[PDB]
């Protein structure tokens, strides 16, 4: 599992960081950390439809304990672990010259994992697009089942996968089936991880967002507002 | 919002009690949304079950969070605003709750104390269902597909079956989704109506005049340890830091 | 005291000279084909798989009277086949002389109706009314969730505040029709729209329902092919939409 | 896709067969065919939770047209196609070496330790959970348990199991290709259910070891029960078999 290798690298970076606060909440599970330079907020998308039991083996919460359960069979332990990996990453992230869609000549067929209407509408006009959605709420008249990813991914030149593919563990399959993909973009707040963690993989770019105001974003994360949390952050694209 | 709700009348009573209380912390999280409050006597933790299957959008009109702002949004069309509002009503209630005449029993024990023939169980609660299905005629209704059995009926059949039952055990989550008003209206022949679960932390005086007879809920004994488990998404961890009670209305 | 229990009693009196030809509990619609001295009639009801408890049926010997008698059953499979049979008998005897060949949107008037409750997400109807009226859309199925759609648990509280109601005819199969009419306190216009609304208007006499917006199958053979193939638009193209006043 | 290769072989066998009747219905989609020897009924499990739109490109229904749409991106076209492949298969099926046993008795303690069960089958799960290490995966929320896991974990758990009991519905949703690719250490792979009516020769070369399905003994009585939406009524008009691939 790729998430098992990412947590090993992240635990080496969490040595000088401490856990401040956390919450397995909606729409995002977040982990607040603190170092000598200041604080950092890491998030991971909560997928309640994947939750089988509301249990957690973690008795004493800590940053190293959260990161160690990132490859757990328990989705609650994974989401808190990925959020913690992102929290350590957002503390050490270098976004100096980070690019702001026009990232895609070269590409003819695109596979979009996770229904993102603004991204889909822009690409459906100029490229052959295949949208895959698992959640029934985000279903369009153009969306296909996620069971068809295994068969369509080897035929596409570009892949735009929702960063939620990291928490549900579907990232390992997406990369394995990306036989002919020249571009693989992991987009969303769950993609807050360091690009060095994905070195060697087929992932080409990471499109996420860094929290500019931790206090205001925490208020919006606790209130369950995605746009409110998004407005307290800056969107970035960094090459792996 | 929806001023016709029983929840619209409960928030009006709760806002009069939230005058000497302040908001400490909150979280729209899983399995429960919680609101932490503080008064002159100490702190109180109120919870309200999060129903993600009811969430259509992740939006919130609340810009400046406060205890009175949360309670005012209890009768909102937005489930996120309702859940945070009900958790805030429960927070205020848990600060002022008097459990002198509270019975330290299970909901199944409470039913056995009366002469019931047919029971309607709203919300699939396996321990409660298993105990009652062997001694009474039980009708289980579940809205969430995850908690669905081969013996659970659709919630659309509640409207037709509730007038035929003598007892009702409704999951306290009927307060956050807005089904409580219908359940009580259709409870024509029911002599025993129990609202069970941590979302039922509300004061019994708020349900005065309604057909609700009992409130089966739990009070947090250790706020710090229960918050750790609520943030970790562990229900039994939060349940172990609380005491279950059954109180008359 | 369900409304569907009273409709089946009236429909069984009309199914005396009709015989069952074929049937199918299928998707998107359950259908029942009947035959009389004048010819054949096809009746449909919307299959709601999310409501299915167990794939069981107490009917051993299928007949038109047996199907109609199980229209008020607790089993959704028996209800859907029963409603489809009631519609099949209705489509044989339906009189569309004074039926209006109009859309549901042009039926409502700005003169009095200020608030509209739309039960079942119908994008063309919603888009037209949302720009001129205060609209409240309620959807139970997650597949049909928009940026304006709300939960069906809020119907009980919002229906008493609306002047007009446009309810999907699927409210007849899941048994939500009885509640919708009870909570329609201030509604002056109640329209039951969809292929499940093929039942006779006389069956809804006395109720708060004002209009029935449905469709009559013009080509039974071609529509059956499209019903068996699972195509809604293919079956819709082999029918004619009508608006009949109750 | 494996279903794209199965339809090519099934279309060669549908030459002397004709379409009689069909229905995309619940619980099963069925296709009724006829040849010189008689009639055959093929079924495929309808998965309404997978249906996003109720559309079908098929204008003129035929046996070859149904089979050609078996690898379609449209679940309605796939289910009708798989039901048609099963209908052609049930006409040519040879059950001389078919075992009249349950899927549970096909597994022995001396060879298998970890079992992966795809599709929540309570009788099969209850029998195996007491003697083996079982991992149940369910995609439909209705058939979900506090003991079942998400289908996203199949990709990671399937390479660790000795045996696999997959619901034949994995053929219609399109998960069969992944299940077999992730069956790295599996010595036994059983595709169980009425959707597994297909010929064993179609799965020759694959990791699939057995096919546990059923053959309709009374077509008329089973059609009445399929149209009525009764699974047990249709099951009682059939005979369960286990044929080795």
């Amino acid at each position: 599992m790729l998430l098992s290798r990412i947590k090993k690298k992240a635990m080496e970076l969490a040595e000088d960081l401490k856990l401040v606060d956390f919450s397995f909440g909606l729409p995002y599970t977040w982990v607040l950390v603190e170092g000598i330079e200041g604080r950092a907020l890491g998030v991971a998308m909560t997928l309640p439809e994947e939750v089988q039991r509301y249990t957690n083996s973690i008795e004493e919460p800590s940053l190293l304990e959260f990161i160690d359960k990132a490859d757990s069979l328990n989705i609650i332990e994974r989401t808190l672990g990925v959020a913690a990996i992102n929290a350590v990453s957002q503390y050490y992230i270098d976004l100096r010259e980070a690019k702001w869609t026009e990232l895609i000549d070269e590409i003819k067929r695109i596979a979009i994992i996770g229904n993102m209407p603004p991204v889909v509408r822009t690409l459906k006009e100029k490229y052959e697009v295949y949208v895959f959605e698992r959640n029934m709420k985000l279903w369009d008249r153009d969306t296909y089942s996620d069971t068809l990813e295994y068969h369509i991914l080897p035929e596409v030149d570009g892949i735009i996968a929702s960063a939620s593919c990291i928490v549900n563990g579907t990232l390992d399959m997406i990369l394995d089936r990306a036989k002919k993909a020249k571009l693989i973009v992991i987009t969303g707040p769950t993609g807050q991880l360091l690009p060095e963690f994905l070195k060697g993989t087929k992932v080409t770019h990471l499109a996420s967002m860094k929290v500019t105001n931790i206090e205001k974003a925490l208020v919006k994360l606790k209130l369950g507002s995605f746009k409110g949390f998004e407005s307290e952050s800056i969107k970035y694209v960094i090459e792996v």
